[PDB]
């Protein structure tokens, strides 16, 4: 599923991401835009052989099991395919664990490079929330 900007904002808010660990909703929408272009089915392979999955590009090296990343962990306790669902619940629940691990949203490279320090409120502008 390819979300609309405001559609995704409302889904994330309903799932408890607004101001989660101090990160306003606009940060999460911005991250999703540049990680996946709002596409729940996005996948990308990394150099080390791990793969990033879903709307927030969660890495199989640490967070999910895809059966093909030897010596990796599965900290969210889920198959990586669950992160590709049109229902964003699994992605959000796993993102909450990631952002709580000490490094905040800096875990997301596109957030650090393209959202951090910008006017992220612009990403939820005009939305009915
Ligand atoms: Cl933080």
């Amino acid at each position: 599923k390819v979300f609309g900007r405001c559609e995704l904002a409302a889904a994330m808010k309903r799932h408890g991401l607004d101001n989660y660990r101090g990160y306003s909703l606009g940060n999460w929408v911005c991250a999703a835009k540049f990680e996946s272009n709002f596409n729940t089915q996005a996948t990308n392979r990394n150099t080390d052989g791990s793969t990033d999955y879903g709307i927030l590009q969660i890495n199989s090296r640490w967070w999910c099991n895809d059966g093909r990343t030897p010596g990796s962990r599965n900290l969210c306790n889920i198959p990586c395919s669950a992160l590709l669902s049109s229902d964003i619940t699994a992605s959000v629940n796993c993102a909450k664990k990631i952002v709580s691990d000490g490094n905040g949203m800096n875990a997301w490279v596109a957030w650090r490079n393209r959202c951090k320090g910008t006017d992220v409120q612009a990403w939820i502008r005009g939305c009915r929330l």
